[PDB]
């Protein structure tokens, strides 16, 4: 259901590994 928009995060934020959007290094690898 919530993974990356159906691709991507908001311009701003990191599609993690998981398909899932955030910040940090869960997300972003950093």
């Amino acid at each position: 259901v919530g993974e990356c928009v159906r691709g991507r995060c908001p311009s701003g934020m990191c599609c993690s590994q998981w398909g899932y959007c955030g910040k940090g290094p869960k997300y972003c690898g950093r």
